[PDB]
């Protein structure tokens, strides 16, 4: 299991514009297009992102290309953020995957706001951090996904996904 397979499980693949759990316009493998309510605004962002007139629809290839870019940017963003990089560098390979998943879902800024949890993970207090991470809007809004990521930080294994 690797970062790509993990995220593909969590986000799914959709070739037509769709609304995400928060109601925002998305396509592909979790690629947010716009927080704006206009499907028109979304179609425009899409064409801009792909470099063609898509009319709301993309190919598998295109979705995977957006996915490669987004994972790359998620990693680069952790490496650029002081607080994030400290945690990242302290973790083992599996747990690194869990922080990248959070960053891909919620953005650097958002994850950086999990001050206490980040401190616990740095300290390798697995059980405590898991309990703290669950006290969040994140966990209440998308519980099954959050539980998968949380277990990942808790155990350091891919069990939560070996099911799926």
């Amino acid at each position: 299991m690797n970062i790509f397979e993990m995220l593909r499980i969590d986000e799914g693949l959709r070739l037509k514009i769709y609304k995400d759990t928060e109601g925002y316009y998305t396509i592909g493998i979790g690629h947010l297009l716009t927080k704006s309510p206009s499907l028109n605004a979304a179609k425009s962002e899409l064409d801009k992102a792909i470099g063609r007139n898509c009319n709301g629809v993309i190919t598998k290839d295109e979705a995977e290309k957006l996915f490669n870019q987004d994972v790359d940017a998620a990693v680069r963003g952790i490496l650029r953020n002081a607080k994030l990089k400290l945690v990242y560098d302290s973790l083992d390979a599996v747990r690194r995957c869990a922080l990248i998943n959070m960053v891909f879902q919620m953005g650097e800024t958002g994850v950086a706001g999990f001050t206490n949890s980040l401190r616990m993970l740095q300290q390798k207090r697995w059980d405590e951090a898991a309990v703290n991470l669950a006290k969040s809007r994140w966990y209440n809004q998308t519980p099954n996904r959050a539980k998968r990521v949380i277990t990942t930080f808790r155990t350091g294994t891919w069990d939560a996904y070996k099911n799926l």
